[PDB]
């Protein structure tokens, strides 16, 4: 039903709130180890899932993204191991700590957020990550996955609950039914704390319309960008384009725009660019500047913003770095932006100039999924300007509290006739 889930979440919050790290650490340890042994189960489950998906036949890249292979499995295992290793100081670690007056202390401890309602596209590999995140931050979690991996989702939840069997708190993680339950649950506020819809434009809007006294954070858009200039190895440019647009064609952070310094169009590098783009079979487009530049050129574009989410692209030429920054800040979505150059001056210039959630010099637009940032398992990427930037790791799921204990103080003791005066020194935290 509806409020039974809410009360189970509150019970999990109360339990994990009084569960010392000794419990949850071993909990995610067993989660990993059990994900290693019984993986054949979830393997065949996701096999059936992708089989029935292909039988339905939505779209080949989507079939690739909802797929699953032992490689990602071992990667998730070692990532959760890293989390468990470095999660002993999540809830309870002090951030600030001072001493205002004589015999009066003030600190700022971390604190669980409570109940989160995460929504996310099929992406069956995420469920273990997000569940490990909740179990490691000791906050109630509700789930909702795409109907595609439904069986795989249920299997993974069987896994995480057989893991929870060692701690007894069998409620902090749950599943839900179709979006009707999601609506009626988002309605019953005063029991939820955040909503993390991992990728939905219209559904970001819908949650907003249904966000009655409840915050929202996630990512609704991901238009990345790349750039090259007169001081970059052609080979590095080629292979970076390859890595960027040919690992997960349409996951979250695949670039869909190229930018070139006009003094490199004569260098025929555009030729090899299209050569490799066609060796991978990608229908490049172009916009105003290039579409004028060439004899008659590849076909025209519509809007430099439209995300395509498949083996497509767009190429424009820019007169100068200034135009590059203007173009990025005016068309991008501050998701993840790259460059390639040898002149370190232009490098730091572009780094400090652009504003995106990620900036990269001589690297790939693919390095943004938290895991490859050594952050361990994560929930998504944040485009917004509050509470996080980029991969929302653990620390993106924790807020602060001001506990303040004294002997006998008051407000007037600091007035004109008071007997104690401020110090405002920051003692070394424990
Ligand atoms: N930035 C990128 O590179 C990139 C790439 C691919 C996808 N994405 C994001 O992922 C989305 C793709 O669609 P999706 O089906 O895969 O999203 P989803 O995570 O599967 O969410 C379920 C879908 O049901 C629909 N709906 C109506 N009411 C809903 C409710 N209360 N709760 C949940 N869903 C409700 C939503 O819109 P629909 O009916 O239209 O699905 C929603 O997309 C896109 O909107 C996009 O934001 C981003």
């Amino acid at each position: 039903p509806v409020e039974v889930m809410a009360e189970n979440a509150r019970t999990g919050s109360r339990q994990m709130q009084a569960l010392t790290p000794a419990q949850r650490a071993s909990a995610v340890n067993t989660l990993a180890d059990l994900l290693v042994s019984r993986e054949k189960f979830i393997l065949d489950a996701n096999a059936k899932d992708l089989a029935e998906a292909q039988k339905s036949g939505l779209a080949k890249p989507l079939l690739s993204r909802l797929s699953l292979n032992p490689a990602k499995l071992k990667n998730l295992s070692v990532g959760l191991k890293q989390i468990a290793e470095d999660s002993h100081k999540n809830v309870g670690r002090v951030l600030r700590r001072t001493r205002l007056a004589d015999q009066l202390e003030l600190k700022q401890v971390t604190v669980p957020i409570g109940v989160l309602l995460v929504i996310f596209e099929s992406r069956p590999d995420s469920l273990p990550q997000v569940a490990a995140l909740a179990m490691a931050s000791a906050n109630g979690l509700l789930l909702k996955g795409g109907k595609e991996a439904a069986h795989s989702n249920k299997a993974l939840m069987e896994l995480v609950k057989e893991a929870l069997a060692t701690v007894g708190a069998e409620h902090a993680v749950s599943l839900v039914s179709t979006r009707e339950e999601i609506s009626d649950l988002l309605s019953m506020e005063n029991h939820i704390d955040l909503i993390i819809p991992r990728g939905s434009s219209d559904l970001v809007r819908s949650i907003q319309q249904q966000s009655l006294h409840i915050p929202v954070l996630g990512h609704a858009e991901g238009v990345c960008h790349v750039y090259i200039d007169r001081d970059a190895d052609l080979e590095k440019a080629l292979r970076i384009a390859r890595d960027a647009k040919c690992d997960y064609p349409a996951a979250c952070n695949a670039m869909e725009t190229l930018l070139i310094h006009e003094d490199l169009m004569s260098g025929a590098i555009f030729g090899d660019v299209c050569n490799m783009l066609k060796r991978e079979g990608v229908k490049i487009y172009a916009g105003p500047r290039l579409n004028q530049q060439l004899t008659f050129g590849p076909p025209a574009a519509k809007s430099l913003k439209h995300e395509y989410g498949a083996l497509e692209c767009c190429i424009e030429v820019v007169p100068s770095l200034d135009e590059a920054i203007n173009h990025i800040h005016t068309y991008g979505s501050s998701h993840t932006d790259v460059i390639v150059t040898e002149n370190d001056a232009a490098a730091r210039q572009f780094l400090g100039s652009v504003d995106s959630a990620c900036v990269f010099h001589n690297a790939s637009s693919r390095f943004a999924d938290g895991f490859r940032f050594g952050l361990g398992a994560e929930v998504g990427i944040s485009t917004a300007r509050i509470h996080a930037r980029g991969p929302v790791g653990v620390e993106g799921l924790l807020t602060t509290k001001w506990i303040l204990e004294g002997q006998d103080h008051a407000a007037a003791d600091f007035a004109e006739g008071g007997g104690r005066t401020w110090l405002h020194e920051t003692l070394p935290l424990d």
